[PDB]
């Protein structure tokens, strides 16, 4: 089932990503079985600012809108404490998303 997401396009797919919260618990929190998350965030074509803030913040905040409506429409909720690992991945995932092929095309940064 799947009926509540429909607004953002659709990244390209990756690993699942690891942060380092260098916490130990919390660390595992997610390094026990991250892989049942999504591996890859839903976009725009954002042009001229390309990576300022908004690009990951706005990213983030849809993916992450995507989940909170599913979950209104489910019947969960989620931790303070998930959604700090939550925004630090899927963060990440609008990040390296982009540095995938939009950092071919758009921006810089060999080291």
């Amino acid at each position: 089932v799947v009926g509540g997401l429909g607004g953002y396009m659709l990244g390209s797919a990756m690993s699942r990503p690891l942060i380092h919260f260098g916490n130990d618990y919390e660390d595992r929190y997610y390094r026990e079985n991250m892989y049942r998350y999504p591996d890859q965030v839903y976009y725009r074509p954002v042009d001229q600012y390309s990576n300022q803030n908004n690009f990951v913040r706005d990213c983030v905040n849809i993916t992450v809108k995507q989940h909170t409506v599913t979950t209104t429409t489910k019947g969960e909720n989620f931790t303070e404490t998930d959604m700090k690992i939550m925004e630090r991945v899927v963060e990440q995932m609008c990040v390296t998303q982009y540095q995938k092929e939009s950092e071919a095309y758009y921006q810089r940064g060999a080291s």
